[PDB]
Formats: C-alpha cells, sequence, structure tokens
C-alpha cells in the first residue's frame, strides 16, 4: 500500500527538530479521499511502531503525529470521527493484548522453578514496559479515555483475576514509571493530565484496598499534590 509506506517514512525521519515537518507532511496525505481500511492501517501502524521497545525516546513524537493528525481532521468530519474510533478500538486492542499477555505469563511459569519464572517475568517486563510506556505518552496527550487507565491499573496492581492484596513487583516498577510520566508536570496540557490521573488513583481507592494498598494510592496522590502546590507557586 502506498499511504502505509509513506507514514512509515514519516515515522521515520520524525525527531526534535523536525517535528513541524513532519506534522505538515502527514497533514499533506490525502486522509479524507482514503478508504476506512487505509485509515485503520495507520492508526495500526502508528500504534505497532510505539509498542516496540528500541523506540521509547521517539514515541512521543509518533504520539504528537496522532495529536497533529485529529487537530487537522476535526470532529465535525467523517474521516475525523473514523481516525478517533480507530485510536479507540487500537487502544482496547493494544492494552487487552497487553492485559491478556500478562494473565498467560502468569498460568505458564505457575508450575515452573523459582529461578526460572523469575528469570521470565524478567524477560516479560522488558517488553510489557514499552506498553506501559505508550499507555503514559497516550494519556499525556489525550488521545486515551481516562477509563482506559484506570482498566489497566486495575489488573497491574490488583492483578488480572483481581484477587492481590498488593502489586508484583515487577508491576509496581511499571506503575512507577507511569506515575513519572502522568503524575507531574508544568506543561500547558499537564495543566489538565495531572488532576486526571489524581482521580484515576482516587477511584483504585474505592475498590477496597487493603493496608499496604491503601498506604501506596494515597501516598501516591499525596506526592502528586506536593509536587503540584510546588508547580503552581507564584512571585
Amino acid at each position: 500500500r502506498k499511504l502505509h509506506n509513506e507514514v512509515l517514512g514519516i515515522l521515520g525521519r520524525v525527531g526534535e527538530g523536525n517535528l513541524p515537518k513532519m506534522k505538515e507532511e502527514l497533514t499533506n496525505l490525502p486522509i479524507r479521499q482514503s478508504t476506512d481500511k487505509e485509515i485503520q492501517d495507520v492508526i495500526q501502524v502508528i500504534f505497532n511502531k510505539s509498542i516496540q521497545p528500541e523506540d521509547s525516546i521517539f514515541v512521543p513524537y509518533y504520539v504528537k503525529l496522532v495529536v497533529s493528525l485529529i487537530n487537522d481532521i476535526g470532529e465535525g468530519e467523517p474521516a475525523g470521527r473514523f481516525i478517533r474510533n480507530a485510536i479507540i478500538r487500537q487502544c482496547q486492542r493494544t492494552f487487552e493484548n497487553a492485559e491478556e499477555a500478562q494473565a498467560q505469563l502468569e498460568r505458564e511459569i505457575a508450575n515452573l522453578p523459582e529461578e526460572e519464572a523469575e528469570q521470565r517475568r524478567l524477560i516479560f517486563a522488558g517488553k510489557q514496559k514499552a506498553n506501559i510506556n505508550f499507555l503514559g505518552l497516550l494519556f499525556t496527550h489525550g488521545l486515551v479515555r481516562e477509563k482506559v487507565v484506570l482498566h489497566v491499573l486495575e489488573w497491574l496492581l490488583y492483578g488480572t483475576e483481581r484477587k492481590r492484596r498488593f502489586p508484583a513487583d515487577y508491576e509496581l516498577i511499571h506503575f512507577m514509571n507511569l506515575l513519572l510520566t502522568c503524575g507531574k508536570s508544568f506543561s500547558k496540557e499537564g495543566q489538565e493530565f495531572v488532576p486526571k490521573f489524581r482521580a484515576v488513583l482516587e477511584e483504585l481507592m474505592h475498590m477496597h484496598p487493603q493496608r499496604r494498598m491503601q498506604f501506596l494510592l494515597l501516598n501516591t496522590v499525596e506526592t502528586i499534590d506536593n509536587n503540584w502546590i510546588l508547580e503552581h507557586h507564584h512571585h
């Protein structure tokens, strides 16, 4: 496909210096005159390149191209509405896969030796961090629903079967990195996403947390608040 390769090209050459040239190269593509399959493919391509562990650095640029694309084609346009529903569907697929991959791992290493289960958990974490990073970047750029973030954190902290008292070790690390991304910011976008992430953590608090779980969520919201009052200091 012609439109497929052109998007790949843009994602390749995108960096800090040429992001405005890349945004205008993307708007210059005939997306409004493209089929449902062609548009769905563009979103699928960006979402796959974004969950590759090698790209962690360029992922904010991929996500900034998607913001650019929906800022060009508005929700009052047929293609604008379609792109938005394709992002919803592709978020669902990406984080549903991430959830099931976690569930599969735990079933696969349940009867495995202790030292083997641990090494398999480390191998998985390296792949899972790419998803969690992507979730954070989509959230800070307003591309993923607050509800998706909440559902991921539910299985990430309470387990895939939701029966955990406290999160597993590699799960806690994915959360701290998510916390660093979504829990703090001085940017004009930060003004809205930092209270949104705090709200998500307040919801998990009304999901019957135990002693360590309540201390985790309360101390996190407290640190978010401390850092918030600090970033909103004047004169």
